[PDB]
């Protein structure tokens, strides 16, 4: 769970709070009492490592003065928290039979606990924690796996997608932010065969692959549904884009292809789906489980099995001036 | 890894391929030989259990006929694959000195191996696999955690965000899809202090909170950078929204607040950053680690850890007609 708001004094008499957890990874190590052999070893061993993108914080029920002495005598280079009242000891549930059970936690940049060790054995502990931290940082500070995996796949199974799954795609989309929280996005989820077959007639030849999709999501909006600000800053389609971005990530996580297209007759599709004529039908999203690439044109099959194609980063981003 | 393309015959003599793994979760259990005591028990126990949203597939080097008999004798309700040539036995690496090691795999809807058991002990195995599958399905088929956690947070620390982390936000954005792969999005990442101060003067007072951000990302595009199709379907801002949507997910995973705004003077900011006059500056994204909400206005403070505010789903989605 997330670490609650709190305030504790450090070995330096300073106030350490939840805010001091934010923006860093934290190794939080609970020890029973400053000065003992095992706890001295643990603190010294944590102190002598160099943790990439993390801080080390020791915590016990000791007094500030005791912790200060503990640090001074061992030349410790970590923060120590005095928790005489056991506020965090209780929150992390490290007390048993009234005594502290040596325990260690990894906390992320939002303050969420990501890993724990209970009934810690000091021998080998720091190295195990170090290795777990490196793995956690590798996981979080690398490209999101769903963003990376999402492709404009065109091979779709005909198997029906359960409505509860389709609905989750919409729920995720709806959690996008928007100007003034206008939420300008609108969706028509189509999973009725007869309706689908009518929409198929409004598709160009190159979108034959959409005909396998057991579901299509029509995404529409209207300018006055959102902010329209100076210098041509109309937000309705941008914000709807934020929503569809979420939708594709959610689909990819769920093992669904969600492929937004522009290839269709908008007037016909709006007519079929009874979408107001003054709305923009900005995309039609084909949704389905992954199917059989051998049904695709050679061109589409090659796009599908080939690597991502993008401009060099320098063509789309500049740093300062 | 992802499962190779293959075709094998089932106990019914039907062809089963990797396409038959797609769109389902699969428990694939290898056993050395049909009819032995342990393998009989394993198959019987898998068949008796219920696995929601998954299929159970046994596989050995036995003939189709031997598998048919094995199924009939034990009233098995699973698919069995005949693999005399050891095509999947080799791929899954279950052969030790040419002999099959009892092994089981969980494969997701994309065909990725998500969990494995090797040198399997039959007793308790089916239950262990059920629990692991249930957990797998729980995570994949629930709301994406980063989408769920992303909020328009306004308390930002002044702490520098390393360029390697800022680079990753842009990389994730650039992996968005776009009409004709046009990639219409453009970014100026600002982290130089004096440049940030100039931008601050073009912000309205109500966006005071942005002035603590150590980085601002200016997002701009132009209509002719993307598809412009009939019925008022201009794609440049929609597609840029897809990109920013990815950016926000990536930031959230990394423990960064990424908060897109519309409160700024676009002409002033474009001038400061040398963005061409005919571009639309559609958002400024404040990026930073989470800071102290106590520094926010009373209204913003209440919002900082408030519940999500959205329209009811029925207001933004319709099913079919
Ligand atoms: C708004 C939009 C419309 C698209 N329209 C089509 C389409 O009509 N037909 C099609 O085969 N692909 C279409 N695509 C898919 C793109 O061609 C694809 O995203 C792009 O080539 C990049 O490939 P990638 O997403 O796998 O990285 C569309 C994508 C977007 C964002
Ligand atoms: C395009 C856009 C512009 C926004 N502009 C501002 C802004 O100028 N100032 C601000 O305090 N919040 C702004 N927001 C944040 C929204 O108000 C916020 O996303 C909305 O209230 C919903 O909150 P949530 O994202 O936490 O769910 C903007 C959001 C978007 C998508």
């Amino acid at each position: 769970a997330r670490v609650k708001h709190f305030e504790l004094l450090t070995d330096e008499g300073k106030t350490f709070t939840h805010v001091d957890l934010y923006g860093k990874y934290t190794i939080l190590f609970f020890f029973p009492k400053a000065g003992t052999s095992g706890s001295t070893r643990e603190a010294v061993e944590f102190s002598r490592e160099n943790f990439e993108k993390a801080q080390v914080v020791g915590i016990s029920r000791d007094s500030v003065e005791a912790l200060k002495r503990f640090k001074e005598k061992n030349d410790l280079k970590v923060t120590l928290l005095s928790d005489p009242e056991g506020i965090l000891h209780e929150f992390f549930n490290v007390l048993e039979n009234g005594k502290t059970v040596r325990s260690t936690f990894l906390i992320d940049r939002w303050g969420f606990v990501r890993k724990e060790w209970r009934r810690v054995k000091v021998e080998g502990h720091v190295q195990e924690v170090k290795e777990a931290l490196d793995r956690l940082i590798e996981e979080d500070l690398s490209l999101n796996k769903h963003i990376e995996w999402r492709r404009a796949r065109r091979a779709l199974k005909k198997d029906r997608v359960p409505r509860e799954e389709l609905e989750l795609l919409i729920k995720a989309a709806h959690l996008a932010p928007s100007c003034m929280n206008n939420q300008p996005w609108r969706f028509v989820v189509v999973d009725e065969e007869e309706l689908l077959k009518k929409i198929h007639e409004a598709l160009p030849g190159g979108n034959y692959w959409m005909k396998n999709a057991p579901a299509l999501i029509a995404v529409h909006s209207k300018k006055d549904f959102d902010c329209a600000l100076p210098d041509n800053r109309d937000y309705f389609l941008f914000d709807t884009g934020l929503a569809v971005g979420n939708l594709l990530v959610q689909a990819t996580q769920m093992g669904l292809v969600a492929h937004p297209v522009a290839g269709y007759d908008p007037v016909k599709v709006k007519e079929i789906l009874k979408i107001p004529e003054d709305h923009v039908l900005i995309t039609l999203i084909a949704v389905g489980y992954l199917g059989d690439e051998s049904e695709l044109s050679e061109k589409h099959r090659e796009l599908e099995r080939s690597e991502r194609v993008r401009k060099e980063l320098s063509e789309i981003v500049r740093w300062n001036l």
